[PDB]
């Protein structure tokens, strides 16, 4: 029933009883675990998930069994048999946002959990009104470089009427160019982003960085292309602390990271636009966006430049380059005053999150694969810790793309 | 499509089913409510059953499935489990089940060489003594002075009442682990507990940070004898850098040979509770693990000092610059002094080639993802952009409780 998890740095000891209270199945069975891979392969329903978020709701306000509390039940009892549906009350909506958040097994920023500003865009009809919500929240949770937490969440899903949605994966990110030789200038993750866009309208650039225009698309409605204003884009280049030579490669990223394309769930309720930013950990950008051999695989290249014998495997050229590369990134943004943490830094404060969460709810969902950074990984202190994951709801969660 | 768990690599955008998983017959850890594939330790009738998968394993093996031999080594078989309650292994059944063991180890990045295993059978031994001749024998053969040969070493299986065959250590190989009077550890920290019961047991402790420990070996029902291991067989590298002429000075060694000694070989339902195998390192076990873990050498911060980093805030990456001289330190070493090793790089690429080669064959291949991608650089090796199912296949090597 209830696992034993320990830390083997440590030696200490827990038990995670917080799993029990996962109502949503995961991929795994007793034949076989399938924890590694990627992505995941009526009134009776609706209202149990309601009430349940509803008790999750006043508990968090230690309002439970109250007045206040009958009467919201009774309210959304009484919607949804009459509708089908119900809606959340301002208050719920930041309250399940935040758990959102918290309960995100592959996000290790989570100590921050309980800083999340929450834009209620709900009073949104078109695609012209979303651009303007998400030009706010950019310059909103921008702020100079010193960036602070934010999510914005668009009109929830209907029966029978068409979702809201944004189609960029995040709100920032590069053009990927097919080019005559089916190479890529730009980033290849984006290519297929960047061609719909093209498709849509857009007058495409020509260079390894050119910011994406963002498809926005209200329901039932073919989406509409918006440009960001270059001044919302804070942007760092990257440049070296000692090799004077790095900065001669041009690289440079964005300052804000904003997952635009996953879906918010709370008491049962869908809402298919939310997108949200906190802070990149300086791996994200230094070992995946930059080093990946279907991304930007510049590795070779400061290797040669480093002077390193890419002759051989076991010259270790490959860490030793990107090593550099997450040191390029850290300065860069350290240099340009944007909020940024390294996965050092980052790790040491989930674990700490971890131990708050354990006397707080009794555990914590985890996905270790995705907790432990790209390199370096038992240099790290969650290397080292078992952890336990499963679906909790308030939750975030993938959806199909809107194509 | 196809009703089998979907696997993709996420670099190559290839995908793949896997049906050998249909083959398991024990449950994991898991469910559909949560998942604990992070955690390192998660009947004449049933022994039968087992045993006659086994032979089924056996002879299809050698494409005779079906034949004369093969329904008469099933009825064997049940006839001797029927009037003893066990059964034995025919010599070329124990080579393919040992092999199949390692060939389905889910945390097992070298599986790549499976086919060529030495197995050596010893389940004529009978006493403490002849023990360490075979275990002599093996590190003997296997180290090969410095071109290492995989090899595993069966003694006797368990039996009806009888005391098990034991090795108390947890490899052929280790070095002693001495608790300090403050408090500190000198030598190997997890190695302390062993260390004590060679002690407990008569060894004259030495007091370095490298002492060779002696072998804690167990015949049926008799207690352990101590045996010390002939320094002349125990190959160890001493630790140098390429270009940090200041590295060797640091006194780093550690030996040529991994050689695990408390694993269960399950074969058929037979447990074989001794049963040490060997093959050689993945260099980032030495210079990521062994040395740089917080409560093993811990010599991160040592070897940063050193190279003048600046270990006072994280955001330098001092222990990410460390780590990556220290392992090439334990590569460099060890191709110097020609002793078999294999980097993070090249295995990892080989074991995507043995993936592939699984695929065609069985048509899966279990594995632990937490464990087959690299201590450092983990996503710049392929294995990291590549998904894993995990499941128990047998014959198999299990984890088996301290025999004290
Ligand atoms: C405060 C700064 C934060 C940091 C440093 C942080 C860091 C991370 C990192 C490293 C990942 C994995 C990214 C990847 O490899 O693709 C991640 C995933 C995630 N984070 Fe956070 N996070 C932070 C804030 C947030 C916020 C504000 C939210 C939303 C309210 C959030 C929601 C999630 C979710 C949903 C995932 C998993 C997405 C997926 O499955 O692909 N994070 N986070
Ligand atoms: C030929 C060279 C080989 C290489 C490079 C190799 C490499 C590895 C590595 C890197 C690990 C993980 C070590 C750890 O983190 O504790 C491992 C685990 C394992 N290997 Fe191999 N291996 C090789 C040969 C063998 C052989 C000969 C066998 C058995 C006949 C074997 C059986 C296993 C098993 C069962 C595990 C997991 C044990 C556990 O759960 O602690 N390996 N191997
Ligand atoms: N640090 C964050 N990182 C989010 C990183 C998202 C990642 N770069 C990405 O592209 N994720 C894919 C999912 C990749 N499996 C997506 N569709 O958004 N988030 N934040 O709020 O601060
Ligand atoms: N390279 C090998 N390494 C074996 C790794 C052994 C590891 N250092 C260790 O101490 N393993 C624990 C098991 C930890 N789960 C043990 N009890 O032997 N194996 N080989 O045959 O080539
Ligand atoms: C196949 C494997 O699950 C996949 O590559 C995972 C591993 N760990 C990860 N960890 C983080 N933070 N982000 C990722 O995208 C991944 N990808
Ligand atoms: C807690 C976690 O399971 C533990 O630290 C695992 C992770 N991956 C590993 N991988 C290998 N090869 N060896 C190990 O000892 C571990 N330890
Ligand atoms: C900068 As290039 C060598
Ligand atoms: C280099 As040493 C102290
Ligand atoms: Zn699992």
């Amino acid at each position: 029933k209830f696992p034993r998890v320990k830390n083997w740095e440590l030696g200490s000891i827990t038990y995670d009883t917080l799993c029990a209270q996962s109502q949503q199945d995961g991929p795994c069975t007793p034949r076989r675990c399938l924890g590694s891979l990627v992505l995941p392969r009526p009134a009776e329903q609706l209202l149990s998930q309601a009430r349940d978020f509803i008790n999750q709701y006043y508990s968090s306000i230690k309002r439970s069994g109250s007045q206040a509390h009958e009467e919201r039940l009774q309210e959304v009892e009484a919607e949804v048999a009459s509708t089908g549906t119900y809606h959340l009350r301002e208050s719920e909506l930041v309250f399940g946002a935040k758990q959102a958040w918290r309960n995100a097994p592959r996000c290790v920023g989570r100590i921050q959990w309980g800083k999340l500003q929450v834009f209620d865009a709900r009073d949104c009809s078109s695609a012209q009104e979303m651009f303007t919500y998400i030009c706010n929240h950019i310059k909103y949770a921008t702020n100079r470089g010193n960036l602070r937490s934010a999510i914005t969440v668009f009109p929830q899903r209907a029966p029978g009427r068409g979702d809201f949605r944004i189609w960029n994966s995040q709100l920032v990110r590069y053009a990927g160019y097919r080019q005559q030789d089916g190479s890529v200038r730009g980033d290849p993750a984006n290519v297929e982003i960047t061609e719909l866009c093209i498709q849509h309208g857009w007058t495409p650039g020509n260079g390894r960085f050119d910011v994406l225009p963002l498809l926005l698309q209200a329901p039932d409605e073919a989406p509409e292309l918006f440009v960001l204003p270059p001044e919302l884009v804070l942007e760092v280049p990257l440049e070296h602390p000692t090799l004077e030579w790095f900065a001669a490669l041009g690289l440079r990223w964005y300052a804000l990271p904003a997952v635009s394309n996953m879906l918010l769930e709370i008491g049962g309720l869908e809402f298919s636009a939310a997108p949200f930013s906190g802070w990149y950990m300086s791996t994200e950008i230094g070992t995946r966006n930059l080093c990946d051999p279907h991304r930007y695989n510049i590795l070779e290249d400061v290797a040669v430049c480093m002077d390193l014998d890419t002759r051989t495997t076991s010259s270790l050229w490959k860490d030793k380059a990107a090593v550099e590369i997450n040191l390029a990134v850290l300065h860069s943004f350290q240099l340009a005053k944007v909020t940024i943490v390294d996965h050092h830094a980052a790790t040491v404060s989930f674990m700490k999150h971890l131990d708050n969460e354990q006397k707080a709810r009794g555990g914590c969902p985890a996905d270790w694969a995705w907790i432990v950074p790209p390199i370096s990984g038992s240099l790290t202190p969650v290397f080292h810790q078992e952890m336990v994951n499963y679906i909790l709801s308030p939750a975030f969660r993938y959806q199909p793309d809107p194509w």
